């Protein structure tokens, strides 16, 4: 009984305009009519706007590391017109053993080196030379990856969205998917002012991917959102930290990285929560500050910024890009975990190819990617 606009027909409806939907949409948009439906007034209000903006190959499961490695070429050399400035800035990563676990440190070095030939094994004095605020008594060695990079996430994200629009796609904010139904051979999404129809529904809804499946009547993946908090604080007078690496503890108890002229800290937490607009917890922030003040000579007065975001995982820690079994046209782009920005070029290209029933492009297969490794079918016996 209330007015709605006539339905809009497309080839692919993408739910969510974060890095997952934007990257998938970007690679789809040259081939057909893309409509991206985003709940919020802005596309990057949830996880894509809350990251540490870093690129690190030796991080995550083997599938994650391949997706990340395979994304570098786009990031370093994107198409003409994609963006105005470089997407990556040099930022090596140093993983420091603060718990005296040489066997773990060696395992991570050998593992890392196998993918990153320039990775180095450092002794405690070498780690303290690189970040001189480290407490030598607390340091037992480190790994060092000279190939790490900071990512200009806003430029990357906006580049994907602009690409969609240049290919006559639509990116519609304030268009929460409220209902989803298979109607006359298409998926039909009701938003508050009108509905959208396409043969393909691309579920790129971040921590809400299983909620979208629940609207559609599609069996969910078992996605678990996990809260991670972070904060920005001023370095003490006299400390010039602008060229420090990203510093991470071996057991992921905290990390620390320069953010221009400030420092970004985090307790690197993973507290399981429901999908929601997540806020930082005081205990998260206090724990991160405590651990930084114990590992280093830094004293932290009060943060300039605090936030938290959701890193969402399925049971095996791997990303998901594939059609749902037994649910025609429903395509998952999910389980980005702590890796959705640094994997986005490979995930977007792969997902788009698979949506289109195409082979994975050579450069992706050469990095050891295949359809089965990405598929949600692997979560099932
Ligand atoms: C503290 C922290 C540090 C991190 N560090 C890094 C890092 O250094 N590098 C890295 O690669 N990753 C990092 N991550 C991970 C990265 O943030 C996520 O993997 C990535 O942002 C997930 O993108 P997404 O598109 O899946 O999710 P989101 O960006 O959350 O996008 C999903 C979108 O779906 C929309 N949506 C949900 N439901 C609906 C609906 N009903 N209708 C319409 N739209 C809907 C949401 O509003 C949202 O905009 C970090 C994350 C955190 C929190
Ligand atoms: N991905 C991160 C941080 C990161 C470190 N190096 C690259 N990324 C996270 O906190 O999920």
């Amino acid at each position: 009984h209330h007015h709605h606009h006539h339905p809009i027909e497309a080839d692919y409806l993408v739910i969510g305009a974060g890095i997952a939907g934007a990257s998938t949409g970007y690679w789809l948009s040259a081939h057909g009519r893309v409509v991206v439906l985003e709940r919020e007034a802005q596309p990057g209000y949830h996880s894509t706007g809350r990251s540490a903006a870093h690129y690190t190959v030796a991080y995550g499961t083997p599938q994650v590391r391949a997706l990340t490695a395979a994304s570098r070429a786009f990031f370093d050399n994107p198409p003409a017109g994609f963006c105005e400035h470089p997407l990556l800035s040099p930022r090596p990563e140093m993983v420091v053993d603060f718990s005296d676990d040489p066997e773990e440190l060696r395992r991570q070095y050998e593992s890392g080196k196998a993918l990153v030939p320039q990775m180095r094994l450092l002794d405690a004095e070498q780690a303290c030379s690189i970040v001189p605020v480290l407490r030598r008594d607390k340091v037992f060695g480190a790994t060092y990856d000279p190939t790490g990079a900071d990512i200009d996430t806003d430029a990357l994200h906006q580049g994907y969205l602009r690409g969609i629009r240049r290919n006559q796609g639509q990116v519609l904010c304030n268009h929460e998917a409220l209902e989803i139904r298979r109607v006359d051979g298409a998926w039909e999404v009701r938003c508050d002012a009108g509905s959208y129809r396409a043969a393909v529904l691309v579920n790129a809804a971040g921590a809400w991917c299983d909620a979208i499946a629940g609207l559609a009547g599609v069996r969910p993946l078992g996605l678990q959102p996990k809260r991670r908090s972070a904060f920005i604080f001023a370095p003490p007078p006299g400390i010039d930290c602008h060229d420090w690496p990203m510093l991470v503890s071996l057991d992921e108890s905290f990390y620390l990285k320069p953010d221009a002229g400030m420092l970004l800290g985090s307790p690197a937490n993973a507290d399981p929560v429901e999908a929601h607009d997540v806020q930082p917890e005081q205990l998260d922030i206090a724990t991160g500050m405590y651990l930084i003040e114990e590992a280093t000579t830094l004293t932290i007065r009060r943060p300039e910024h605090t936030w938290a975001g959701l890193r969402s995982f399925v049971a095996d820690g791997d990303l998901v890009a594939g059609y749902a079994a037994n649910a025609e046209g429903f395509f998952w782009v999910a389980a980005q975990g702590g890796y959705g920005i640094q994997t986005s070029a490979a995930m977007g290209e792969a997902s788009a190819a698979l949506i289109r029933h195409q082979p994975l492009p050579a450069h992706l297969r050469e990095h050891g990617l295949d359809e089965a490794m990405l598929s949600p079918r692997r979560l099932s016996p």
